[PDB]
């Protein structure tokens, strides 16, 4: 592009670089992607396209699609920080409950938003919910996933995160449903409340292991059909699930009730975002501002 000057490169998503850009002409300052493939799939850039429609406060606004010279561009409004960045800053005070009260209440509107819109995210992590100073956090890459298709890695050589991914997924699930969405983000609230992440597996089976370990071994009685899952193994061990009060500590009933239901194993039975907004934790929510120091 010879529109923007790369002024900075503020990550390196799995679907490409996301490059900070002011606008030689608009002047806007924007976040520029650049995507990766021999061209660039032609029914991807239709559904991409799609998604520029798909607007919500609660939503990164994706600017501009550019396809040209076999190379994708995707023109995203510009947030100054992202959620991991900002828990690693607040690591040794921890996010106030309030504010992670406030920001679960966004997360959730926004994928109410995009699921009312049969649109999923399948790939949600503190990476790609981006804060700005107002107290307000937004969801980047919405439908990325679906148009594309998470490889081996990512578009280079570089680890995708599994902590965050349904256990539907990693037991080889063909279709996946909103609920993998609530499952992520039941995931991201966890890490907000204790400063650690859930379930940090380095493999996909370490991943499921770890989930089972928290939760206990599905089966048919908590997940029917789950023993007819493609990667499903009856060798699987057999762990006990733990309370929650272990989990998440030191998380109130109604918080803890609420992640729950984000991480029912059956996504017939997991919470959807919709009813999440209605849970009794959200009763006292309220909008507190960041400590952001950009
Ligand atoms: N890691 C990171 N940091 C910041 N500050 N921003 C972004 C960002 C990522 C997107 O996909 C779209 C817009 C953005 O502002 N990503």
């Amino acid at each position: 592009m010879e529109n923007f000057q790369k002024v900075e490169k503020i990550g390196e998503g799995t679907y490409g670089v996301v490059y900070k850009a002011r606008n030689k002409l608009t002047g806007e300052v924007v976040a520029l992607k650049k995507i990766r493939t021999e061209g660039v799939p032609s029914t991807a850039i239709r559904e991409i396209s799609l998604l520029k429609e798909l607007n919500h406060p609660n939503i990164v606004k994706l600017l501009d699609v550019i396809h040209t010279e076999n190379k994708l561009y995707l023109v995203f409004e510009f947030l100054h920080q992202d959620l991991k960045k900002f828990m690693d800053a607040s690591a040794l005070t921890g996010i106030p409950l309030p504010l992670i009260k406030s920001y679960l209440f966004q997360l959730l509107q926004g994928l109410a938003f995009c699921h009312s819109h049969r649109v999923l995210h399948r790939d949600l992590k503190p990476q790609n919910l981006l804060i700005n100073t107002e107290g307000a956090i937004k969801l980047a890459d919405f439908g990325l996933a679906r148009a594309f298709g998470v490889p081996v890695r990512t578009y280079t050589h570089e680890v995708v995160t599994l902590w965050y991914r349904a256990p539907e997924i990693l037991l080889g699930c063909k279709y996946y449903s909103t609920a993998v969405d609530i499952w992520s983000l039941g995931c991201i609230f966890a890490e907000m409340v204790t400063r650690r992440a859930l379930f940090p597996g380095d493999s996909e089976i370490d991943q499921l292991f770890r989930i089972f370990r928290t939760l206990g071994t599905p089966d048919e009685v908590v997940w029917p059909g789950v023993t007819s899952m493609p990667d499903y193994k009856p060798s699987f061990p057999k762990w006990a699930r733990q309370d929650f009060s272990k989990v998440v500590p030191p998380l109130d009933e109604d918080g803890r009730s609420l992640l729950s239901q984000m991480l029912h194993y059956d996504p017939n039975k997991r919470i959807s975002a919709k009813a999440a907004l209605a849970h009794p934790f959200f009763q006292d929510v309220t909008k507190p501002v960041p400590h952001l120091r950009l």
